[PDB]
């Protein structure tokens, strides 16, 4: 039949070729993962923009064309994590798909989708100049190669007045501290301190209680969290997976069941119906990731 174009994008790659109408999320996620050869396959997923110009995750099981993909020529999809490990450098197997977690975290946190202090930025700049230029020269690095290199992130350049030339510097400075660190190991290296960040690896959703007030819930790998609309950095309350027996909504009143009883348990409200599935699937993934990690 007649062949569908498609692009597909990775952090640092793009794929281009043609399904048939009946062709699969599945079998479309499976091409590509076999072509750059990424294996962890469990901590990913293909996104892509609806006619409407909305962030949707790909389904594996219905066709490809049985969603509504935003026509266009060709389709376009972005292969990211969905899902991340609860420990970078205890669980992630492969290069790749450290490969693949460093730029998109690395882009979360440039972005400024990610809270990070100061002193991290700078230290995380200097493990991700290490994976890219290499060692540290004085001959080819001279005051000013790091000049071209967006760095620190805006909101964090917003807070502290500094020159442009002025962060360069720090950042030179821890730089210069990893000798002969292979590029493979800076790279877990800025995953391992991203990963403490408090905002590291977690969806947010505006919600209310029952009483009403505007709330933030956020999905991880460890559990649920609830907020306090004006502070994403400390849960207000937490509900670890090992703590969660049943998470599950009727119309937009979703309730956490647990597994000691106690808990009058907590019962939150959203309003978009297409951000509650989502807020569904998140937690299932997460909830079953949890369980593989601690067989039995």
């Amino acid at each position: 039949p007649k062949p569908i174009n498609v692009r597909v994008t990775t952090m640092d790659a793009e794929l281009e070729f043609a399904i048939q109408p009946n062709t699969t999320g599945k079998q479309l996620f499976d091409q590509v993962v076999k072509t750059i050869g990424l294996r962890e396959v469990w901590y990913f997923g293909l996104h892509y923009v609806d006619n409407k110009g909305f962030p949707t995750w790909l389904k594996l099981d219905k066709k490809v064309s049985a969603q509504e993909v935003r026509k266009e020529n060709p389709l376009q999809f972005k292969f990211r994590a969905k899902f991340y490990p609860e420990d970078v450098a205890e669980e992630l197997i492969q290069d790749i798909t450290q490969k693949l977690f460093f730029l998109q975290v690395k882009e979360g946190i440039l972005s400024d989708e990610i809270y990070c202090p100061p002193e991290t930025a700078v230290l995380l700049g200097s493990y991700a100049v290490q994976a890219k230029f290499g060692d540290y020269n004085k001959e080819v690095h001279k005051s000013g190669y790091l000049s071209s290199e967006r760095l620190i992130p805006q909101r964090v350049m917003d807070q502290h007045k500094l020159t442009r030339d002025q962060w360069e510097d720090r950042i030179q400075v821890w730089h210069a501290e990893h000798r002969g660190m292979l590029k493979d190991n800076a790279m877990l290296e800025y995953l391992k301190i991203a990963q403490d960040l408090e905002m590291y690896g977690i969806n947010y959703f505006e919600i209310k209680n029952k009483k009403g007030t505007d709330l933030w819930l956020g999905v991880d790998a460890l559990g649920l969290n609830i907020y306090e609309k004006d502070d994403k950095l400390t849960p207000k309350i937490g509900f670890p997976w090992s703590e969660i027996r049943n998470i599950s909504f009727n119309d937009k009143k979703f309730v956490i069941k647990p597994i000691d009883k106690k808990a009058p348990d907590f019962v939150f409200y959203a309003p978009r119906l297409r951000i509650n599935k989502r807020i569904l699937q998140l937690c299932m993934g997460n909830h079953e990731l949890y369980m593989r990690r601690r067989k039995p």
